[PDB]
């Protein structure tokens, strides 16, 4: 796709800090830039959608290439049209922002210039960012992960893409996604299948797959830490139900790990370490921080501070497995134990240091799911299973939860605030900001 600028595209700043191994952190000043779902998209020469609801215009697209040459994504209008506002180190998502439509969560990056994306290499370094995730009840989920994307949003390798990073092109993940609109230079139109729940999107033919390290997936009720390793470290293009994952018909029939290695405290069995109020460790009414280790061995470390108090990643006992640390042996019990085969298949955290030894881009969002309406998250999933069942237990919402017309309707107003990120050598986040 093209760029047009019948609305200007003005990226929100958002600074960060950079720390060293000498002990110092500086200030880096970058900003933030919306997918490219989430803009409008019409004719190049006229105010014509290409998109509408979630069907294609027959006349401008026909086919996928005719589509990418008669069609440019437009600007986007940040805090009036998607809810979205930042504040020197801090970013606030709105659910649910009416306008002239109604525009449900976002999908944003950060920038290293108003034209590139901000790479990250995570191998031996510490990620830490401070979250209030107070105002997402059960069914919402605020992230905060890595994806294997290219710099350039896919230009240099897709002449047809004009638009870049900085209309948010070039998105993949470990689910390869067949929602995605436009995905190597061309639209997504052939093969399209409207959503039957959702009239603003829909599933195409091709999807975009990709490593992924989910830092960060959560609400009040739970919270999830989750590698998905691919056999293809970066963004590949997939077709048809040879995409597995969420969007496709065969789950595991791809190149990537659709469930990962997760790590949710609750679903180990400490159901007092994270929740809304002061019977629980960390209390999500208030603010708290994260900090994730990566060390060179493959394997993750994770610790918490909230009102100045640590909390290591609770201890868990899984099978032969005991420990806080995301290693090979606990992702080895985890499929022993839960059942499954993806992740080890896909490689495991061998492969996966892959990924985290090259550039990965930043993603933070708020969504709600269509799919599985957020259960395998926060509750009981599948739904039939009890308690009895090992790892069928998430979190404590009501398995009738999360349904996205209901919660889009009852908390409008729910929103995740992130802030404070640092990124630095292992033991270094932790020190004074400059
Ligand atoms: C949950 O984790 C916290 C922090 O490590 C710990 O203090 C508490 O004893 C744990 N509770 C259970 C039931 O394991
Ligand atoms: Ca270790």
């Amino acid at each position: 796709q093209s760029a047009c600028t019948l609305q200007s595209e003005t990226h929100p700043p958002l600074t960060w800090q950079k720390c060293s191994s000498g002990g110092t952190c500086t200030q880096q000043t970058g900003s933030v830039v919306i997918d490219a779902n989430w803009r409008w998209t019409h004719a190049t020469n006229s105010s014509t959608n290409c998109y509408d609801g979630n069907t294609w215009s027959s006349t401008l697209c026909p086919d996928n290439e005719t589509c990418a040459k008669n069609c440019c994504l437009d600007g986007a209008a940040y805090a009036s049209t998607y809810g979205v506002t930042t504040s020197g180190n801090s970013l606030s998502i709105d659910f649910v922002t009416q306008s002239a439509q109604k525009n449900v969560g976002a999908r944003l990056y950060l920038m290293a210039s108003d034209t590139t994306y901000q790479e990250f290499t995570l191998l031996g370094n510490e990620f830490s960012f401070d979250v209030d995730v107070s105002q997402l009840p059960c069914g919402l989920n605020g992230a905060l992960y890595f994806v294997s994307m290219d710099a350039d949003g896919g230009v240099s390798k897709y002449p047809t893409n004009t638009a870049g990073a900085k209309y948010g092109t070039g998105y993949c993940d470990s689910q390869c996604p067949r929602d995605l609109k436009f995905i190597n230079g061309q639209a997504n139109v052939e093969g399209w299948e409207p959503s039957s729940n959702n009239a603003n999107t829909g599933i195409g033919g091709h999807g975009s797959c990709c490593s992924q390290m989910d830092i960060w997936e959560a609400n009040s009720i739970s919270e999830a830490l989750t590698p998905h390793p691919c056999t293809t470290v970066g963004q590949e293009i997939c077709e048809g139900d040879g995409c597995g994952g969420t969007y496709s018909d065969n789950r595991y029939g791809g190149t990537c790990d659709p469930d990962g290695c997760d790590w949710n405290p609750y679903r180990l069995g400490n159901t007092s370490f994270y929740g809304p109020g002061s019977s629980f460790t960390l209390d999500t009414t208030k603010k708290l921080t994260v900090v994730t280790q990566f060390e060179t061995s493959g394997a993750i470390n994770r610790y918490y501070v909230q009102n100045g108090v640590t909390f290591q990643q609770p201890n868990a006992e899984l099978g032969s497995y005991s420990g806080n640390e995301l290693n090979d042996d606990y992702c080895t019990a985890e499929e022993a134990e839960f059942g499954g085969s993806s992740f080890s298949d896909k490689g495991g955290l061998t492969q996966f240091k892959k990924a985290t030894s090259g550039g990965m881009v930043l993603v933070m969002s708020l969504w709600d799911d269509y799919y599985a309406n957020m259960l395998w998250l926060d509750s009981t999933y599948p739904t039939n299973e009890t308690s009895s069942t090992p790892g069928a237990v998430r979190g404590s919402c009501s398995t009738s939860s999360g349904v996205p017309a209901q919660v889009e309707s009852q908390s409008p107003n729910a929103k995740v605030t992130f802030s404070n990120i640092k990124f630095g050598p292992i033991g270094s986040t932790g020190n004074p900001s400059g």
